[PDB]
């Protein structure tokens, strides 16, 4: 009988926007405008400075939520951030996060995870909190600085991915906001999308940058998407014609029509930021959830199916009622 | 009226044992002794993993092993999560990797959560709050580390301290309680006094990829906090300190374990120590202690144990389980 409604959002773009041209002039490896909007629907992307980090970009996106929600931060009792680009091996960026914003009440703090699928990931864990009654009031953010992993010698992912944070500010409820979650994972295909190093000895071992067989990617992905859109829907008690807005993790402009569709709902029922913002992994959805709720689309009492895939594999969908 | 019980437990340790005189040794041809070692941090030996051999790695085994003791279908394990800071790859998760080589084939939830040292109890505690609510069934929970890979040899005060290993549980929905209550918090604002203050930029490390610590400001931390948490969590399971029968503490150093255990009012002889063979695997150091102290006997079926730790964040929490 408790649920998690959400009471704000909040997210943050760093400033040096990245056309196209800029990147492809960058290259000149062979790419262009045109070939990188047929192949992803992609116009832009930002990139952080290499000097600014993931809980910088998080930072700045969880005060914009919190003055949405209008609450004092410390009343937050609960920071999850996913993220697959944190400031440091440890400790997490949800602590960092916390200590920038002068949160003194000791509340839990960690990161999760699930690459693109993160943002789920998060929201699921923190519902599952608030709806026990162990925490009130969460922050839940998905932030990445993927440009520090990409490789701009190859033109199939390094005019793909961008930087940026997204967050939403959860509390308790009575009534719903967040009606349903079902999270998934099959690491027989962890080779097709991954970054395989790490650190060891102070140096780097692997490669620490960004690889992926795009072809084998988007197969997996319309091929689940839909399942797991069906079964939140239906641990949700709702229907496709239901849903009010769709906002998938904003991959390419392709494999999202192909989700909206095979949903059988409208085109114009969907948020569609990738254009503007690329594939920014775990930020990508609350990023777009911020501007629809901003720009008035996104109305109290609507639903709302947020679903996306990632590294892992993994993917995960959400039913939130606004 | 859902609960989270322990089906089974299981650990592992890479080969290469390496005790005080080892280390003592190598940095002899860069300071230290056995004799310093143990004086300051009770520790004897530990393990290291081939620099090759991963945590996902040390992972397998340790699950492999709980789920021979739970003696269930690997298939039915729905939920995997894995508490490290030392993940095989910057993604994906090691949770994925875990899955893949267990060959769980049903497209259960894996990811992994970073509260370092803290990681096994908000790890516990995030698979019970899953499996309470009716979400998921049967979870694999791990702390696994190699954290000889952020280790600076030239640094003696913090290259002596830490262990490479994994430790493994397996918890599903009962009737009856095992998983009483969790207690998790996190202080941002101590961040600076523990630290592995680097990351992967553009393929190269920035920052430093190595371990610091401010071993004066962290004791007392943990001192202070460590006390504070056992009980709220004693509390949110409605029991005392005096119910516990088995202490586990993160096996950090001797000096702050026998401490939480007298301000917990308990004798020592309660408390499970494997720091002095074990050194301290952050993550997976509780449940090798677990693990431990199932297979030789000394935890039963009914008793109460308190699982509790400190880590980097400043990250700390408690968990109250009745085997």
């Amino acid at each position: 009988t408790i649920y998690s409604r959400v009471l704000g959002t909040g997210s943050y773009l760093p400033p040096n926007r990245v056309t196209n041209q800029d990147l492809a002039k960058r290259l000149a490896i062979e790419t262009s405008d045109e070939w990188i909007v047929a192949r992803t629907g992609i116009h832009a992307r930002y990139f952080a400075e290499p000097d600014v980090t993931t809980s910088d970009l998080a930072f700045i996106a969880s005060q914009r939520a919190i003055e949405a929600a209008d609450i004092d931060p410390q009343s937050i009792d609960l920071i999850i951030v996913a993220t697959s680009t944190p400031d440091f091996v440890f400790p997490s960026t949800a602590c960092l996060l916390q200590n920038k914003l002068g949160i003194r009440n000791h509340g839990a703090a960690f990161d999760v995870q699930a690459v693109c699928s993160g943002f789920a990931y998060a929201v699921a864990t923190a519902d599952s909190f608030i709806r026990s009654g162990q925490h009130r009031t969460a922050l839940v953010i998905g932030a990445e600085t993927f440009s520090r992993i990409l490789d701009f010698k190859d033109r199939t992912t390094c005019v793909l991915f961008g930087d940026g944070a997204g967050a939403v500010i959860l509390q308790a409820s009575d009534e719903p906001g967040v009606l349903a979650s079902a999270l998934h994972a099959d690491g027989s295909h962890s080779n097709i999308l991954c970054t395989p190093g790490n650190v060891n000895g102070g140096v780097v071992s692997g490669s620490a940058f960004l690889h992926m067989d795009g072809q084998a990617v988007f197969k997996l992905a319309v091929n689940v998407l839909e399942k797991v859109a069906v079964e939140a829907l239906e641990k949700a008690n709702l229907s496709a014609e239901q849903i009010d807005w769709l906002i998938p993790h904003q991959a390419n402009i392709r494999i999202m029509q192909s989700t909206c569709r095979k949903l059988g709902l409208p085109q114009e029922r969907m948020i569609v930021t990738v254009g503007e913002h690329g594939n920014t992994s775990a930020a990508s959805i609350p990023l777009a959830l911020d501007v629809a709720v901003r720009d008035g689309r996104i109305k109290r009492g609507q639903n709302v199916l947020i679903e996306g895939v990632g590294g892992g594999f993994t993917w995960g969908a959400s039913v939130i009622r606004y």
